[PDB]
């Protein structure tokens, strides 16, 4: 249970072990794939819109460790207040509050160099991790990884099982609520006539070109982990959910907005109660 470590110079899932790659059984435009980190032995966490909302189990491909095969999966358990529809009366046509969900694997995982567990926010894992003494509670913990700043965080890309780091900082200080008003220039988003109904408080905010020129996602990112990198260690604090440009067919758009265009995030310090609950026989040592 020692999470959010790399166990030589290796490649790829030897660098970003706990990286999950999922495919869309029924493929369309808009729902082709998604991404996944490895948060025990038992389960891997996503974000809700990736499934089909009926026969969920069976709507999705899921691989770890870069390998060709599929894990059988038992059950995909939704956060409960998550609804793509929920909005559709404010003119909003997908409303991504609360997108996240986790799939529970009918095998057990087996740890190894390219099958690792990533560390979540209030365990003693990532107490642990941050090497902090035992009285640490859940909120010193969120002071140690989401200040009220600019802070450097990375997600990963995959594509032909090659996975790309890339590093964006998570504006959590005085740009949090520019950040946050740019969704109105995501298509669709733009003619609400208040923002904070689409971006709710479950949310953290990357991209932009200050302080520095943040990659952006793409749709395929949906449900990858947002991490926090620190001293040789890895701390999940968010799920990527959702984008203003989708830079993997749009690139000519984030030319014409790059100062606005942000990604948008699940903050797990907001669903907690949601993860210590659906984890707890996990050994993961919930504060
Ligand atoms: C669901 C999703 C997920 C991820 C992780 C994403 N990352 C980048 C874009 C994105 C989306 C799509 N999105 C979601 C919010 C409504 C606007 C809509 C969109 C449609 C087309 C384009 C475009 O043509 O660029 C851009 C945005």
């Amino acid at each position: 249970s020692l999470c959010g470590m790399v166990w030589r110079k290796g490649t790829d899932y030897h660098k970003q072990p706990w990286q999950a790659k999922i495919s869309v059984i029924r493929p369309s435009k808009g729902h082709e794939s998604c991404m996944g980190a490895v948060v025990s032995e038992y389960f891997v966490l996503t974000a809700a819109h990736c499934f089909t909302v009926d026969d969920k189990e069976h709507s999705i491909k899921v691989s770890v460790g870069g390998e060709k095969r599929d894990l059988e999966i038992e059950v995909v358990l939704f956060h409960p207040n998550y609804n793509i529809n929920g909005k559709k009366e404010a003119g909003i046509p997908e409303f991504y509050d609360y997108d996240v969900a986790l799939i529970k694997l009918k095998n057990k995982l087996k740890y190894g160099q390219t099958i690792r567990p990533i560390c979540l926010p209030c365990t003693e894992g990532t107490t642990r991790a941050l090497r902090l003494p035992p009285t640490t509670t859940c909120q010193q913990q969120k002071e140690e990884l989401l200040p009220a700043q600019d802070i450097k965080a990375l997600f990963v890309s995959e594509e032909e099982k090659k996975l790309t780091r890339k590093e964006v900082y998570i504006k959590n200080g005085d740009k949090k609520g520019s950040c946050e008003r740019d969704a109105q220039y995501a298509p669709g988003y733009d003619k609400v006539k208040d923002i904070s109904e689409v971006v709710t408080p479950r949310f953290l905010c990357t991209g932009g070109v200050s302080p520095y020129a943040d990659p952006n996602t793409c749709r395929g990112d949906s449900g990858g982990p947002l991490i926090v990198h620190k001293r040789s260690r890895f701390i999940q604090v968010g799920v990527i959910s959702w984008g203003v440009v989708d830079v993997c067919k749009n690139q000519k758009r984030q030319k014409q907005v790059p100062a606005h265009a942000r990604d948008f995030h699940i903050n797990l310090f907001q669903v907690l109660p949601w993860l210590k609950e659906k984890l707890q026989d996990e050994d993961l040592g919930f504060l």
